[PDB]
């Protein structure tokens, strides 16, 4: 039985969190971003940015390092729990869009980097003395959406938190990754191949080659969760679910990439009889774009799993 992710965080004058926990048609958040990357930022810390949500307050470090992580982010730290009560699983999600010259630079700095993410957003730990951003609140899990400058590093990211995971076996945790179509796919290609994903939502907007509308109009270019799926198969990620991630309204994406309920449903009665023990559901892109496109009294994502349930 298929899911219904989105991205929330990143909606102009979006509301809170909570208000999306209330929404039942949504199975999994992710919430971006850990935009700041530990080797370009300030103290070697990472840095977030959360739109309208935090009042602006980073971290200063013990040695007075003014860094890039977000310090007052309080509605996320009472929000989160409310999703997970609803049963929903909460992702953070590392990397979005702005700004675009973040990477890793060594495999010494990509151990770093997730041991930082899983003491500050992980379990409650005794030897842990960094930040708690979202106070005693613990994340579901990680997300993966790196979109510039390559994929150095990230396999060792994710294998990293899976040893960490392991460390906590009362306890299923989650790591997801966000491609875009082209593939091989310059960032993540070889963190999916490498290391293992629950879940992995192909954006199928913003490119023109292999969008979802290619589905719709096969002469803009080839819709290709073929070739994914075949790829997927002889990779560490072979048990992870494959999702189709669309804009969820006219202007989340550039013009033209878009699906009306209707399109959508063609696409995905396809994709889930095709391959029923891989295809997961839908991603959107994004929780305001969805709760400002309302068709008929229901926002974009309630439309989304109605044509999943059926
Ligand atoms: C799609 N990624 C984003 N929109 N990212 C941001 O706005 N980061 C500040
Ligand atoms: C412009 N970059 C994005 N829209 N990114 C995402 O949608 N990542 C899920
Ligand atoms: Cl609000």
């Amino acid at each position: 039985f298929s899911n219904l992710a989105i991205y929330w965080g990143q909606g102009p004058n979006q509301l809170r969190l909570s208000h999306f926990c209330q929404e039942t048609s949504l199975d999994i958040i992710n919430i971006g971003f850990i935009n700041y990357f530990p080797d370009m930022s300030p103290g070697h810390w990472p840095g977030s940015n959360f739109g309208n949500q935090c009042d602006g307050s980073v971290y200063v470090t013990n040695d007075g390092v003014v860094t890039k992580l977000l310090s007052g982010c309080h509605q996320i730290m009472e929000d989160i729990p409310i999703c997970q009560a609803a049963g929903k699983k909460v992702l953070l999600s590392i990397g979005g869009a702005y700004p675009p010259d973040q990477s890793i630079l060594s495999e010494d700095s990509a151990v770093a980097f997730a041991t930082f993410l899983w003491g500050a957003f992980g379990p409650v730990a005794e030897g842990w003395e960094g930040p708690r951003p979202f106070g005693d609140v613990v994340v579901d899990g990680f997300d993966f959406d790196i979109e510039h400058n390559g994929g150095f590093g990230y396999a060792t990211m994710v294998n990293t938190f899976r040893q960490y995971f392991n460390q906590v076996p009362e306890r299923k945790f989650y790591l997801s990754a966000a491609p875009q179509c082209i593939i091989p796919d310059a960032q993540l290609s070889d963190a999916i191949f490498n290391a293992a994903f629950d879940f992995i939502w192909i954006q199928y907007y913003n490119t023109a080659a292999c969008s979802a509308k290619s589905f719709i109009d096969t002469s803009l270019g080839t819709f290709n969760f073929d070739a994914w799926v075949t790829v997927l198969k002889a990779s560490a990620s072979k048990d992870a679910k494959l999702y189709v991630g669309l804009p969820a309204s006219e202007t989340a994406a550039n013009q033209g990439y878009y699906l009306t309920p209707d399109e959508v449903e063609s696409l995905v009665s396809t994709y889930m009889d095709r391959y029923p023990d891989t295809f997961g559901g839908i991603m959107l892109w994004e929780a305001t774009a969805s709760e400002n496109n309302q068709i008929d009294g229901a926002p974009y994502a309630d439309h989304m799993k109605d044509i999943l349930l059926h």
